[PDB]
């Protein structure tokens, strides 16, 4: 079974890391997350579709469902976690309560605020996970990538040629995803952040699936006035 | 003295069409060439703002340049390179044999096709270049980096906090710039995607500047589309 697990966790602010709900900003007289939502609602291969966000968003994020007519049966709201990697977790916790997990079962997890990606790149995804148990949608890097350690000297400038700029989905096997998971440290499940780390730092390959350039996170004010173009264009 | 280095140099080579350089066309009306050099003249400060882009464009560029008033004396079209570094220092070259190099000039070199730059970004590289002697305009990193070394499979995904995408301008005491390049070989300088690892591979420091999230660099359709955006928002 094919999982989507939508990921409502909010961006934190950069003092204090304060989760803000940027998924339900306006986007052309609709909310993020509605745009989002309509692209996996048209994957018809997805048992069930779970948004996962904190407890104080449940209310408004069911009530703004059923304004713009959100009806489809697949989707449910769940409460999130104590970071990504966790809330991840509360969404696999939650199919394995519900159907049980099988052991082909995948998930496809994928930021509330990305509204721009493809049924390619959906597909791409479910098809890689069934094959492979895990990938990562990226697109080649544009910018040379450089690094500090200080944030006022570079440390260094690896070849680019080599450099990716990761985007979601992340799809995963799921049960290969719990046991990952479950090989990591307390400490470790402190700093992880993103997902296909969990599987990199357990000694599993990740693929690659190509993403867009125009599957943006949705983050800034700046970030939102160029998706207005986007979606018009 | 301070001097400006706008790269047009590159080719914009399509598949099955005439090449159309990205940095000539045009942006609500205006070639994206000229919309980056105007940042560039209203800096008094430049001794001489050096444009290079390649030998059958030279001509295009200057009448151009007259064709929206652009008379600045300070400013002058020269040959470009065969790649970005080479373009850079053909620009270098062009000073040597020109004025000479000063001890303490300072060059600041930037992408022809990143129009968005500003007034602050330039003055920052301008002093970052004279205190440091080399220089990175530079956000953090706007997306997790991740690394492939088979272009199939993930290698690693590095500490996102370190990560940072560079853009331009990037800025060097001349004598340093030329001086580090001088030490690379061929197959070093083949590996190279920017200016700064020039002065990184050759052990001595590269400073950051923060540049913007709207200082983008203009080489697709979506590119331009954003552009436009950029344009009409008053964004930059
Ligand atoms: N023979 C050449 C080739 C190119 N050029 C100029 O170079 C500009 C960027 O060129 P291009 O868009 O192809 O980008 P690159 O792959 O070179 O990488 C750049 C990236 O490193 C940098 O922006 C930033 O990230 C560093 O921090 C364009 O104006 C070209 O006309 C030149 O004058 N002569």
């Amino acid at each position: 079974m094919k999982y989507a697990g939508i990921l409502a966790g909010g961006i934190g602010s950069r003092m204090g890391n304060v989760p803000l709900p940027k998924q339900f900003l306006d986007l052309d007289n609709k909310p993020i997350l509605i745009h989002t939502l309509e692209k996996f609602i048209l994957i018809n291969d997805f048992e069930k579709i779970i948004i996962a966000t904190p407890q104080q968003w449940m209310t408004h994020t069911k009530d703004t469902l059923r304004k713009f007519k959100i009806s489809d049966e697949r989707i449910e709201v769940i409460q999130g976690g104590s970071d990504r990697n966790d809330t991840i977790m509360n969404i696999v916790k939650h199919i394995e309560s519900t159907n049980g997990i099988n052991d082909d079962d995948v998930i496809v997890t994928h930021d509330a605020v990305r509204p721009f990606l493809t049924h390619r790149i959906i597909k791409e995804n479910i098809q890689a996970a069934l094959e492979y148990g895990a990938v990562d949608t990226v697109i080649d890097a544009i910018d040379t990538i450089v690094t500090s350690k200080d944030n006022q000297t570079i440390d260094a400038i690896p070849v680019r040629n080599e450099m990716y700029q990761g985007q979601t989905p992340q799809s995963f096997n799921i049960n290969l995803l719990k046991e990952s998971y479950a090989q990591l440290s307390d400490e470790q499940k402190s700093i992880l952040s993103d997902a296909c780390k969990i599987i990199v730092e357990t000694n599993k390959p990740v693929r690659l699936v190509k993403g867009e350039l125009y599957n943006i996170k949705v983050t800034t004010p700046y970030d939102l006035k160029v998706a207005n173009a986007i979606i018009r264009g």
